[PDB]
């Protein structure tokens, strides 16, 4: 019925949050990692 | 009421999807840079 359905959009919503949170966190790490790689790529030179 | 609900459902879903689609290929591009991290690392010798 209607609170079922309520219910399933309210939990919807909320997985939509956490996938944008962990797209977000995932960016973020992202982010990082490519100066990570940078860093080392400089020490061992050129390819 | 009910039927503006299932169809309010539909777009979160979408929502939800893109999301997922994003995090999933930030964290399959993290993986790659985790590798090379982790390749980068293991010539120049650090931690």
């Amino acid at each position: 019925g209607m609170d079922a359905i309520k219910k399933k959009m309210q939990m919807l919503k909320l997985d939509k949050e956490n996938a944008l949170d962990r797209a977000e966190q995932a960016e973020a790490d992202n982010y990082h990692l490519e100066n990570e790689v940078a860093r080392l790529k400089k020490l061992v030179g050129e390819r």
